[PDB]
């Protein structure tokens, strides 16, 4: 069977905390009043939730209302507990209220309003300095949630809200977030296809906070090389092939050997043989200004098959790539 794995940082944060911190099913929801809010317009509808721009009539302030679909309403206590535990933390979205929808029974989460929408809208037009600046801001949020014993598990450009005018950033959508418990086997059906770590693609369930660091590495490669997404898989199997064409097959097989990971037999005839490519191969005249030896060294230390070898959020913050950022 597979060889066990544990996080190399914040390993036992939840073992010491009182049961109330991580036992989300025991949490008692003190519901608010739905009538205090007026919906203005639908911002979007996904497979699990619906988001609206709204106004709190009790104080004239602008809010964001997220209504849960009945199918995704099962783990609402988990998302509430995580949001309350992280409230006030650096670059973390603030939960202001929890109400029930008027027509349907389903819970609705109320948040602070954040200007300029999606990270994806701006992340392909940033200067070198701005990529460095915003990467440091995301790292503050990830080190904070990891230090609090929580994995985000859905890091991607659509989940980062940036107010470019005020040089402000917020990490949103904590619907897939989970408490890290050493030795626990988690569900591998998390994160968006292009941002899934190799541990999810090979069905290795004993993963940790380092999953978020692979997703962050995917975001960095897309920004500095102007290629969105960087790893463009057709499905979950082709996603691993796309990765293998860059990182090579030798390091992939060394990874499955280290943790005694059983590979799906459908990978035998699609993986092939590939050597580790130099990051300089993705450099061209149109993206050369966004690339530096520091950027390539940093990217190389994030995008590693072995989840235990990747830089942690705190080590990433120490990298020379961030020396030019004003602190
Ligand atoms: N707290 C917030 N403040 C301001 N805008 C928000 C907030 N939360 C979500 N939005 C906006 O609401 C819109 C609807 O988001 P929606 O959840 O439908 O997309 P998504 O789920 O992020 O995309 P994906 O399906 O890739 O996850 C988004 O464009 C997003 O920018
Ligand atoms: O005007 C209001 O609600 C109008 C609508 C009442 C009906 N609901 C539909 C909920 N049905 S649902 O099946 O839960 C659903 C469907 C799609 C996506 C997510 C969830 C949409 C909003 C509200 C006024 N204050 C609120 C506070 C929370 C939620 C809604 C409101």
């Amino acid at each position: 069977g597979p060889v066990p794995s544990r996080a190399r940082v914040y390993t036992d944060v939840n073992t010491h905390r009182p049961s109330e911190y991580w036992d989300y099913e025991s949490h008692v929801v003190e519901w608010g009043n739905q009538d205090d809010y007026q919906l203005v317009r639908k911002l979007g509808r996904g497979k699990y939730s619906e988001v609206f721009e709204a106004i709190n009539i009790t104080n004239n302030e602008k809010v964001v209302v997220k209504i849960l679909k009945p199918v995704a309403a099962a783990k609402i206590k988990r998302e509430i507990k995580i949001l309350e535990n992280l409230r006030g933390g650096p670059n973390i979205i603030t939960l202001a209220d929890i109400v029930k929808d008027p027509v349907s029974r389903t819970p609705a989460l109320v948040f602070e309003h954040v200007n300029n929408t999606d990270f994806k809208q701006l992340y392909q037009t940033l200067t070198d300095y701005d990529i460095r600046f915003y990467m440091y801001e995301i790292l503050k949020a990830l080190d904070y949630c990891h230090s609090m014993g929580i994995m985000h598990r859905d890091v991607k450009p659509h989940n980062v809200m940036i107010d470019h005018e005020h040089r402000k950033l917020r990490l949103i959508d904590w619907g897939l977030a989970e408490f890290y418990h050493p030795g626990q086997e988690y569900n591998v059906r998390v994160a968006s296809r292009y941002f899934k770590g190799p541990e999810l693609l090979v069905d290795y369930q004993m993963y940790d906070y380092s999953l978020d660091m692979w997703s962050l590495g995917c975001m960095l490669a897309s920004m500095i090389f102007r290629k969105e997404p960087f790893f463009h898989g057709h499905d979950n199997y082709d996603q691993l092939v796309r990765i293998a064409k860059v990182l090579g097959t030798e390091d992939l097989y060394d990874y499955i050997d280290k943790y005694n990971i059983e590979l799906d037999p459908r990978f035998n005839d699609i993986l092939g043989r590939h050597s580790r490519k130099r990051w300089e191969r993705f450099v061209h005249s149109e993206n050369q200004h966004l690339v530096s030896p520091e950027a390539l060294d940093f990217l190389d230390k994030l995008l590693r098959y072995d989840h235990q070898s990747r830089l942690t959020a705190r080590e990433a913050m120490e990298h020379p790539y961030f020396y030019t950022v004003v602190k």
